[PDB]
């Protein structure tokens, strides 16, 4: 499913993501924008073998099991395909574990290169929330 900007903002807030570990909504919506372009099915294969999956391009080396990343840790205890669903629940619950890991939203390289320190408030601007 390709979400619309305020449609995803409302789903992320609904899932506890507005201000989860201090990251206003705006940060999370800017992160999904540049990671996947709001598309729950987007997948990307990194140069280390692993593959990135879903709305928040969650990586198969640490966080989910995709059966083709040797040495992977599956810390969110989930098959990576649960992350592609049109229901963002699994993606949001995994992202909550990743932001808590010590480095916040810096885990997401497009958040720190493109979002971080921008008027992430603009990503939720005309929305009924």
């Amino acid at each position: 499913k390709v979400f619309g900007r305020c449609e995803l903002a409302a789903a992320m807030k609904r899932h506890g993501l507005d201000n989860y570990r201090g990251y206003s909504l705006g940060n999370w919506v800017c992160a999904a924008k540049f990671e996947s372009n709001f598309n729950t099915q987007a997948t990307n294969r990194n140069t280390d073998g692993s593959t990135d999956y879903g709305i928040l391009q969650i990586n198969s080396r640490w966080w989910c099991n995709d059966g083709r990343t040797p040495g992977s840790r599956n810390l969110c205890n989930i098959p990576c395909s649960a992350l592609l669903s049109s229901d963002i629940t699994a993606s949001v619950n995994c992202a909550k574990k990743i932001v808590s890991d010590g480095n916040g939203m810096n885990a997401w390289v497009a958040w720190r290169n493109r979002c971080k320190g921008t008027d992430v408030q603009a990503w939720i601007r005309g929305c009924r929330l």
